[PDB]
């Protein structure tokens, strides 16, 4: 048999730098995980053991930690190619600054072929970005190729900034002529690397006639055989198999997010390119891993325009941002509407005729909102003071929830008022009232939304069969502070930008702010 | 006797063109008025037939039309220059683009003095502007001398954006010791020329020895000797005769605004310099004196950038502006939303640490807004749709109202509410409610208004005893649309930015708006 060894990461989301277990900045450097440096010393490693081997990334290395805020894709570029990746797929947030923060920065300075099969363009974009990107790519491993077919979510417009001069194509459609093009070529061995989510993976590991394996994000999916080494459950085992319609096993593999984990999935092949047997599992990067210290002497120079940049000011308010929890756990506060209508103007995203924006609500817990910020420091506000703010490295995810599930939230909100804890809920695009003279689980009394189907944007009430998209944290998403019934009950979840950078974005782009308490949240 | 000719103009705000009787656009040519080529044309005669002659300006030629939006104050000295004006006194609205707006275009261009006792400058900056402005100059006359002192409105730091650099004085303090110091220096013919409103015009003519005539602005005064010419009601005889403190008459004129008129005093002075007569009168600008055609040629010329720069893209709106009779004058819209938030952004001004904001509160008749603006045409807004939004050449001032007066004014909102008539008010920084099945006078149930001294904005319901700062158009501080209370009752007025220009800078900062419909007025 010829043996290949699958090295694959995804969703990285700009963890440059080790983390704590939970992903979010490193405090106990001898616990801590993940980073560049600790990944390059384990792949060195296992290419020094094995013959033949890939390295694969499955996109949205873009956006999450100031790392990406600051070089703005020139640092996934540089530690990307340090690291010798073989190949990227592009996932959403690699058009977060638009086509042109993808060609400039990643497109024309990796050293690896990036790829994409289900997205075209038109117009001079076409010819600006032509080759740039490319459907696939043949590779030479040892004495034999391997093909590898890239695709990215369909829905990257609703999650990204792609613009209107391209499209984004159905991923099978695009996907099963480019894998019967190579066989035409004498390639037997076919990789499908790409950025849709668990879900539609399976569904390409089932339909694509002739894909023999696919490595797939976006959704953070673990996967895992055996007993699992931290604190993320397994979705399934790993790789996780699919009978194909033409009678095939294919493996289908991921590896959770945020350089936590490297997958590694071995495959055996026999001469004609069929998988004769796939094993594996992601190993979990801690720190019985050395850092690498020439990787980790690099890391330490980029930190130093970080540094530089967390107290450069970006901004200024006239008014006192109040994120005290005297104020933001027990009533609307102006803290909690700034970062709401952060989180609105960051899913401003291309509409229909059908919308003025797809998205026009935003919910927000009390207890994430972690200090204020004064005004008396001639109005400046930092980095460094959003980090006080948001300190848990989360995001402000889109996710569709059923009038129904939202009432259920508002009231979970208010369940057990006066003991100042974290759920009580900050707003945008949401006018409630409570009146807590009636028992828990009945005190909302009046809950209007915005319209997003609507030309001019007003208030209607609530309907408890209608669908509605909210920006709210991963936390909330994930059920945190007792909303279980939005892990439980939401139809759709697709993460989004970093906490703080929404944040900073909306102050840099306002210049001067005064967000007013305005009767969002009302008590009758 | 000595005999000079003193010619004057004051608060010209941008009216390069020959205007309509009202100052607003020239639609009918043959009955137009003002403009500088017709200026000219008068002031060339004059300067024939009177062997003594000076022409002075006592402040606001900027702000007011497109002109000003364009060219920024470069107009302002091309055609002051062409005009040979003697001197000129600095007013608040020459600070409307910074101190850096008015030493260039202005101060460094002008070929003539410009003048203000009053104003001072510390750090970098006093050197920056040493001798760009002065106190006064004493200009040759003929075989004379005439000393002019000029002063700047005290109030400039709440109505323009000088910066926190200069310091306005009280005006009297700072004239007495330069008028004294003329003295020592053998000039005994002075003229005041400043821009602090006629009230503080008779003050220093009462209390700053040595003042021979004061020739003010910025309150916008008409003064008449007979029968008045036109649609303007005298406030007093032109000259209005102050008896001075030290026992001497001395003259105080002004000439209206917006270059309607030419100030006309003839002086007679004995050789010590004392005033033996004052007699004149503005001279009305109208259509039987001609365009002078080299003028009239250099305009024609400098409009073309403006016929330019009216289509070009301001900004976007994603939204529909709802700017629609059928919707403003019933019930709040998005356009009346959008407008008066541009109007407290015009507002922001330097703050103590007594308030957020010195102002916060609006209100925008809906007769006022003249036509919707369509967001299908790629989303784009031009200043051209604009102006059909806002058609009347008005601007956007503050006033002073007690609580009582704003009561009486929303009381007249709807107190025949159903006929669609023009005195609905649309409203920032206001939440009403009204019960329109309560008797006419009686249907306000509900009014809050935002806090300025205060460090978190917020809610409080309207204090009949306490007064109010107040943006809304010159057509309702004039009483306009029924708004009689608004005229009688108001405790201050100053006249504000041009009405499209406030919002065209507010769509320009904000790039992309979307003003919802948000409850700020609402029905029970
Ligand atoms: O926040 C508290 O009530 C607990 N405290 C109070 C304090 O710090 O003064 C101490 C503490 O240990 N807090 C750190 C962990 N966070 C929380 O306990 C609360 O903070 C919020 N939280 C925590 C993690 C997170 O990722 N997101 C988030 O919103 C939740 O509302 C949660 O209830
Ligand atoms: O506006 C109307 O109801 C009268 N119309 C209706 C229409 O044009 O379809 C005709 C008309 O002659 N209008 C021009 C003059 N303006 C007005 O009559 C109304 O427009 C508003 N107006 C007028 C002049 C002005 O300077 N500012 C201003 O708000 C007032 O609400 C006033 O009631
Ligand atoms: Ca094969
Ligand atoms: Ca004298
Ligand atoms: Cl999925
Ligand atoms: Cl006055
Ligand atoms: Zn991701
Ligand atoms: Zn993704
Ligand atoms: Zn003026
Ligand atoms: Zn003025």
């Amino acid at each position: 048999p010829w043996e290949l060894t699958i090295l694959h990461t995804n969703d990285v989301h700009s963890r440059l730098e080790q983390t704590s277990e939970d992903s979010s900045k490193c405090v106990d450097a001898s616990r801590c995980m993940g980073g560049v440096a600790r990944l390059f010393t384990k792949v060195q490693q296992i290419r020094r053991a094995e013959p033949n081997v890939l390295l694969l990334d499955a996109g949205d290395q873009y956006q999450g930690t100031i790392w990406f805020t600051v070089y703005k894709g020139a640092e996934v570029a540089h530690f990307m190619n340090a690291l010798r990746y073989d190949a990227m797929a592009l996932g959403n947030h690699e058009f977060d600054n638009g086509v042109e923060g993808l060609i400039e920065p990643l497109l024309k300075e990796a050293k690896f072929p990036i790829l994409s099969a289900n997205i075209s363009a038109s117009g001079p974009l076409a010819s600006q970005i032509s080759g740039l990107y490319l459907p696939y790519k043949v590779l030479p491993v040892g004495d034999e190729v391997v093909g590898i077919v890239g695709y990215t979510s369909k829905e990257t417009p609703f999650l990204s900034n792609p613009g209107t001069n391209l499209v984004f194509e159905d991923e099978i459609t695009a996907l099963q002529p480019e894998v019967d093009k190579l066989k035409t070529l004498n390639v037997n061995k076919i990789i499908a690397l790409g950025h849709s989510g668990f879900e539609m993976d399976k569904l390409i590991a089932q339909k694509v006639r002739g894909v023999d394996v696919v490595v797939g994000g976006h959704s953070n999916t673990f996967l895992y055989t055996g007993n699992p080494p931290s604190k993320e459950v397994p979705a399934g085992k790993y790789p996780f198999i699919v009978t194909s319609d033409d009678g095939r096993k294919v493996p289908v593999v991921q590896a959770y997010a945020f350089g936590k984990y490297l997958g590694y999935l071995k495959i055996e092949f026999d001469e004609r390119g069929n998988v004769i047997s796939s094993h594996g599992n992601p190993i979990l990067l801690d720190s019985s891993i050395p850092e690498d210290p020439s990787i980790k002497a690099d890391i330490n120079k980029w930190r130093i325009k970080l540094d530089d940049y967390s107290t450069q000011e970006l901004g200024k308010t006239i008014v006192y941002l109040d994120g005290s929890s005297q104020s933001c756990r027990f009533r609307e506060c102006n803290m909690g509407n700034l970062i709401c209508d952060a989180m609105i103007n960051n899913n401003l995203r291309h509409a229909d005729e059908m919308f003025w924006n797809h998205v026009s609500m935003c919910i927000l817990n009390g207890g994430g909102i972690r200090s204020p910020i004064d005004e008396r420091n001639d109005g400046t506000i930092t980095w460094e003071n959003l980090a006080a703010v948001l300190p848990f490295g989360g995001t402000f995810d889109l996710v569709q929830l059923k009038g129904s599930t939202l009432k259920k939230a508002f009231e979970h909100s208010v369940h057990r008022y006066g003991q100042s804890t974290g759920e009580f809920l900050q707003v945008g695009g949401i006018h409630v009232v409570y009146d807590l003279s009636r028992k828990p689980g009945d005190r909302v009394v009046k809950l209007d939304v915005l319209c997003t189907s609507c030309r001019v944007p007003s208030y209607d009430p609530l309907k408890m069969d209608e669908v509605y998209k909210v920006i709210l944290p991963n936390f909330l998403a994930n059920g945190g502070d007792g909303f279980q019934m939005i892990k439980d009950e939401l139809l759709r979840h697709d993460s989004g930008d970093q906490d703080i950078n929404v944040v900073s974005t909306y102050i840099s782009k306002m210049k001067v702010i005064y967000p007013a308490v305005e009767g969002r949240i009302k008590f009758s």
